[PDB]
C-alpha cells in the first residue's frame, strides 16, 4: 500500500515482476511466491521478469531458476541495468527466444558466493554443497549460452562483463531490444 | 498487506503456504495457524506447503508436524530450494506420494537444536524431554524414508545433505518435478486451479 | 499508505510521475517500475515526468533512460525546480517537442564521479559516462565536446537559456486545458 | 492512513491543502504534488493554500510558486497562524484578490537559505544560483505586494515583520477574513 | 490503530478531543479537524473536548482564529483539566454553550515565550504583541477587567468548575448529558 | 583508574576482597585472578573474602571454590550483607574457624536451575555431577546431613546471622573489628 | 588499567596468564602477545596457563600453540573450570609433566566445526581440513590415544571429570591446593 | 588497558605485532611503531609477528615503503596465517631473517580495489599500478617468475610452512627459540 | 593513552608528526598545536611530518601551511602514502630541499572544498572567501613546484596525479628517499 | 589524557592556549578557566590566545573578553585561520600592540542571532549585542554605525584588509626566536 510496494503489485497484474536487488534468501522467497502466484492466475501467459540487479548467492538464484522452471508459463526476461552473477545467470535462463537486453545493459559473470553458510554444518559441507552447485550453475549458463563450459569457467573466475551487444553476440541473451512493439511486428516486451 | 505478505495472503487462497525461514516457535505457530486456516475453510482439498527453510528447533517443528497430521486435508510438500533439519523432517512429513523436489533443491539431515529451553524448569528436565523428542524425531524421519533408524541417526550425526536426486533415492521425496503440469498429465503443484 | 505515497498514486491515475529527489538504485527501481505499469496499462498515451531532482548516480540514471525509450507511449518532461546531471540528462531525453521548463527552473549540467574489482567497475563507469555525453550531445544538438566541457566546468541554465541550448523544447508557464497548448498531464 | 493523514486526505477530497512546516524539498514535493492532483482532477475550481509556515529555503518555494502558476486554477491563500520567508512569499503568490490573513496571524519578511548546496556543483556555481533567485524571490515579493523592489530588500535585511492589518496595508493579503461567510455575502474560504 | 479509529469515529459525531499540550503540530491538527468539520456541515455544532495542561500562545491563537473562522457555533467542555491556552480555548467556545464537568480544574497561566530565522528581538516583539492579545480575549470570553486577568494569570490562579462558572470562563457545569430534551446533549444526542 | 577501581585497588594491598554481584564466568575471573595474585605474592598470610552476593551459576561458583582450596593461605570470609545460593557455598567454605557473619546478613539457600558446544543432555549430565558435589561439599562444610542440604535447598531455606552461626554456614558473628589481638580483626589491623 | 586489567597485567608479573574465554583470533593475539613478552623478559622460567574456556577455533588456538612451542620457557597449564575444544587442546598441550586439572575442573573433546579469508569456500575448507586432521594427531600425540580414539571421542563430544581427564592423558596430575615447601605441585603460587 | 599495555613492553623489546587485516588504521599505527623503533635505536634489529587475513594494497605498500625506509633490519614471522598483504609483507622481511611457525599458513591473492575525490577512474589507474608492483616485488621477494607469482594468485594459491619455505616466502621455519646461540632468537633472546 | 596515541607522544619527542587522515578543522587545530608545541621546545631543529592523506578542505589546509611558516624551524615533509589534494599542498609546502617521497607513494592533484560553509554568513560571502583561497592555493602551489599557474589549474581539474618519480619531475618533491641514512651520507628521515 | 589533550596541556605550560571551534558555553568554560590559571600562574607573563574559530554565541564570548580584561597579564591575539563573528570580536580584543594576523587568516564580521520568558532573553541578548557593537568600534577606531552596517551584510577580511580596518596591528609570517619581533610565544 505504500508507493513503491502498491506499483509493484499493480505491476504483477501486468504480469511484470522486479528482481531490483542483491539475490539472496529474502529476494528469492519474495521472487518465487511471485512467480508461483502469477503461475496459479493464469499458466498460459508469459511472465516478464525485469533484471537489475548486482548479484546474489548461488543458493538464492537456483530456486529462482527452478521456480522459473516450475512455472508451465513462459518467462520472459529483460537485462534493464545491471544483472550480475546469478542476475546474469536468471537472465540467461529466460524462455529462448525471450531473452532481451536494453542497450545500456551490463552483463556480470561472476563466482558468486554459495549461500550454503545458512545451516550449521562445517565448512567441509558447505564446501562440497558449494562445489556441486558451482558446476551446475556454470553447466546450465553453458546450455544458455551455447558456450563451452570451460569457456564458461575462465569467464567467470575473471569475472568477464559484457556491454549489451558483447552479451548478445555471447548468447546471454536473444535481443537487444530499444522500443517496444505494440502492433504486432516485434517484442511487446509485456507491455501489449 | 505490504507487498510480501499481500503476495503470501493471494498465494494462502490457493492453498499455497510457504516455509521460508528457520523453525522457532514463532514460525510454528504462524505455520500452525495457516494449516488450520486452510482446513477449516476446505478440509477436503490438498494443502501444498512449499519449503526453503535452512533447520529449526525440533520442539517447534514437531507442533507443526502434529498440526500437518491434525489436518483432514492432504498436505503436499515441495522442496523448494534448501530443506535442512527440520525443514527436512516437514518435507518428509508430506502426504505420502505427494512430496516432491526440485531439481536444485538441496535436503540436509541434521541433529538440531530441542528447542525446550523456554521452560521454568531446569536442564535435566529440558534434557529429559530433548532425550524423547530427539529419539521420536529419528523414529518418524525412519518412517518417513523407509530408512533403518541407525542410519537415520548416524547420517544426522554426520551432517549427510543430498542433491534432490540423492534425497528422492534415500526416501525424503517421491518424485522430482520439473515443470508443473496443467494437463492432468501429473502433479500440478498447486498451480492448476 | 500514507498522504504522500497516497497523492502520489493518484497522480499516477492521471499518468504522472516525478523524480523529485536524488536518482539512485532504489528511485531509479521506483520510477522504471512506474514506467512499465503506465506503458502496460495504456501504450498509446502520453506519460508526464516532473523532475525536481540534484542529481545521481548515472548507472541508476541510465536505467531509467532504457526504460524511457523501452516505452511505447511518448514521455513528456517538466523541468519544475532544479534539474541537475542525471536529472538534466533524463529532462532532455524526453520526448522531442513535449520537453518543458517552468519559468524559474534551473538546469545544471555536472560530470558524475564513479562484485569485480575496481578496474571492473571502472571500466563500466567509463561506457556509460561516454553514453551520458553522446546522448547529450543527441538531444541538445550540441557538439559532443562542447557536452564534455560545459559539464566539466558544472554550467547551468535559466529556463530560457535552458531552451536556447536545446535540453527542452518550450517553457510551460500555466497548463492549456481545452487543448492547444501543453495540458502538462493537467487536461483530462 | 493515520488520523492525521486522513483528515488531510479528506480536505484535499475540499480542495484544502496545508502548508504546516519549514519549505524544504520534500514539503516541495508534497505541495507540488497536491496542487497537480488538484488541478488535474477539476482546473476550474479553487484551490484554497492554508499557510502556518516559519520558513523555507528559496529553491523549494520557487519550485511550489511555478508549480501554483501552472495550476490552472486559481489558488486561494490564507495565513492561519505564521507567515514566514518563503512561507510569507508563497502566501503573497495566491491568486489577487483571493489572499487572505486570519485576524491574528503573523507575517514575517526573511532573507533565506537558498537550498542551493544539494548539487555536486563548486559553491561558486551554487552562489551564481543564489544570487539569481534571490533577485527574483525581491522582484517576485515586490510585484505581489505593490512595493518598490528597495523596499522589500531593505524590510527583509531587517526582517520586518506584520500584524493581519499591518500586512493588508503593506500588501501581501487582499483581506482580513474573521469568520467564513455561508451565502455569497463574503469569502467562503473553501468551506462553502 | 485503535486509538485513531476511536477519534475518527468521533469526528462523525462533529466531536473533536483536545487531550494534550497545545503545540504547533497539536493546532495543525485541530485546525484541519475545525475546517473538515465546517466544510462537511457549516450549520451543525462542533463539540470540542479539552483536557489539555497548557501550550504555546502562538499555536493556542492559531486554534482560536480557525474557531472563529468556522461558520459552525463550537460548544466546548471541560473534561478533566484546561489550562493556560487550554483554559483560553475552553473561554473562546460559542457564549451559552461552554461547559465544565464537574471535577474539571480551569488553569490561568502565562506561558513563557521561536521557529523564525529572525533575531530573538523579532521573536519577543511577536510575543509581546500575542500575550497582550491573550489577554484581551481571556478578559472578553470572561467580562473581567484585564487587569484582573493579568494579575490572577501572573499567580497561576486556579478554579474548581463552580469557581470557573462564577468567574466567567463557562456558562454552565454538565454533570449528565440530557437526551430528555431538557438540558445539553453535549453531542451525544444525535 | 575510577575512584571504585581504585579502592578495590588498595584495598588488594590489604589482602581484602569482595565479592560484590551474582556470580557468573567474569566474576569467577576476576576472584580467581585476585586470589592466585594475592598467593602468589604472599602464600603465608589470610585473604579476606567480603561477600554480598545475591547467587550465581554452580559452574562459576566451583571454579572460585577451586581456586580457594588451591591456595595455600587461609581464606577467611565475612557475610557482609547477603550470601545466597554460590554466594552461601563460598561463605561456608571459607578456612573453618574464619568464616564470620555481620549481625544483620542474611544467608540463603538455593539450587541453581543450569554455555558448551555440546548438546543439552551433555550440559545436563555434567550440571548434575557438579549440582550432587555441591550438595555433598555444603555438607561437609556446615556438618549438616546431605539430605538436610538438599531439602532446605529445595525450599530456598533463608537464615539470620545468628541462624547461620547454629545451622554451622559460619564459626562466628563479628560485630567490631578488634585492633588490640582480641578477636578477629577481619583484615583491618595490619 | 581498570582493576580487572591491573590483577591481569600483576599476575604477568607472577608469570601467570589466563585463558578464561572463548578462543578466537583476538584471544589468540592477547595470548600470542603474553608468551611473547613472559619469554623475553625470562626465557628460563616457566609460564603458568590457567585455563577456564568453553572452547575456541583450531586456527585460533594452533597459533597460540606454536607460540608455546616457539617459548623457550616450560609452559605448565592449569585446567581451572572448563577445558573445552581448544581449551582441552592448549591444556594437554603444555610441557609435559607439567600438565594439571584442579579437582572440580571438566575437560570436553569437540570437533570445532567451520573464515575471514578473502579465498572461497574451497580454498578455506582444504586449510580446515589439513589443519583439523592436524589437531587430531597433536592431541593423540598430547595424551597417548591413537588418533582414532581422539576422533570418535571428538566427534561424540566426550567429556571428563578431572580423574577421567588424569587418567586418558590430558593432564599429568590433579593439584588440590598449591604446595609452597616443595612437597608437590607449587602451580606458580611458590615464587 | 592490558592488550595496549602488553603491545607497548613488547615494543621495548623491538617486536611489533600485525594481528588484523590491513587497512589505513592499520597502516599508520604500523608505520608508526616502526620509525619510533628506528628512531630510538637504527642499529637494533625489529621484530614483525604476522597473523594476518589480509588487507588493501595500499595500505601494505605504505608499510612495506615504511620497512624499506627503516635502517634496521626487520625479521618477520608468520604467526599463524599470512595471506594477501600480510604474505607480502612476511615476504618482504630482511632476507635470511624471514621465518614460519610449524603451523603457519601463507595464502596468496589478489586484493580488489577509494579515499580520494576524484573519479573512480583515476581510482583505477592506481590500483592498476600499484597492483603490478605486488606482483614484481612478490616475485623479487620470493625469486619466482612474475607470471607464477600472478597465476598463483589469481587461483588463491596457499602454503603450509615447509610449502612456504620451498617456494620462497621464508628462509628457515622456526620451531622454538634459540637461547642457545645456536639458532633465531625471534627477538626472545635480549 | 592507548598504545596509539602514546606512540604518537613518543614520535613527538622524536619531532616527528604525522598526517595520516583527511585534512579537516579538528585535524588542522591537532596539526597545528603539534608544530607550535615542538617550535616551542627547540626552534632551532627540524620537524618531520609524515603524510598518508586522501584529502582535505582547503581553509584547514591553509591553516595548517600558515602555521608551518610561521614556525622558526624547517619543516620537512614525507609522502607516506598518499599525498591528495591538501595533502599534496602540505607536501609540497616543505622546506624546499627537505620535500621527500617514499618509492610507491602517490600524489594527487584535486580542487577540493573550501571549508568555508562553518560561518554564519551568505553563501554570496562564503563563495567570496573561496574564490580567493582558491586562487591563492593554485598560486602557492605553482611557486612550490616552479609550474606555471596555468599548469596547476588544469591539471588540478583533471585530478591529474602521480607516481613518485613523477612527482619529483613536476616539482612536489626534492628526493624519492628509499631508505633512511645513519651517517650523514643522505637524509635521515628525522631516524638521526 | 589523549595524544590531543596532552598537546594542548603541554601548550599551556608555553602560556598557548587554542580558541578552535565555535563559541559556545562549553568553550567559554574551558578558555575562562585556562585564562584565570595562567593569570595565577604568574600574572606578569603574556598570554598568546591563538583563534581559528566560525563564530559562537555573543554570550559565551562576551565572557570570555570579560576575562581577558580581568586578566592582570597581557593577552596577545594570533588570527590562525578564520576569525569570524566572535571570533573576530576576541582577535580585535587583544592587548594592543599584541593582535596579529597570519598572512593567509581571514576576518569576518557578522551579527549573531539571538528560565525567564522570551522577553527577559531578547532584553539581556540587547544589551550585549550594543556592547559588541561598541566594543568592536573601540577594538579597531571604526564609528560604531560603521561596525553595524558592515557586521550586517557580513563583512570579510583578508589579513591585509584587517590590519587596515584596525583588528590587528601585525600581520605574523614567521615567529622571531631571539627578541625584536614577535615570539608568537615560542621563543621561550
Amino acid at each position: 500500500l505504500n508507493l513503491v510496494d502498491s506499483v509493484y503489485e499493480r505491476l504483477l497484474a501486468e504480469r511484470i515482476i522486479f528482481l531490483g536487488s542483491q539475490v539472496d534468501d529474502d529476494i528469492a522467497n519474495r521472487l518465487c511466491a511471485q512467480i508461483l502466484l502469477l503461475s496459479a492466475e493464469d499458466p498460459t501467459k508469459d511472465i516478464h521478469l525485469y533484471i537489475n540487479s548486482p548479484g546474489g548467492s548461488i543458493s538464492a538464484g537456483m530456486a529462482i531458476y527452478d521456480t522459473m522452471v516450475l512455472a508451465p508459463c513462459d518467462i520472459a526476461t529483460y537485462a534493464m541495468g545491471m544483472a550480475a552473477s546469478m542476475g546474469e545467470f536468471l537472465l540467461a535462463a529466460g524462455t529462448k527466444g525471450k531473452r532481451y537486453a536494453l542497450p545500456h545493459a551490463r552483463i556480470l559473470m561472476h563466482q558468486p558466493l554459495g549461500g550454503v553458510t545458512g545451516s550449521a554444518a562445517d565448512i567441509a559441507i558447505q564446501a562440497e554443497q558449494f562445489a556441486v552447485i558451482k558446476k551446475e550453475m556454470f553447466r546450465l549458463n553453458a546450455e544458455f549460452t551455447g558456450q563451452p563450459i570451460e569457456r564458461i569457467e575462465a569467464d567467470s573466475d575473471r569475472d568477464r562483463w559484457f556491454t549489451a551487444q558483447e552479451a548478445l553476440e555471447y548468447g546471454f541473451v536473444d535481443h537487444i531490444i530499444t522500443s517496444a512493439s505494440v502492433n504486432g511486428e516485434g517484442p511487446g516486451a509485456g507491455l501489449d
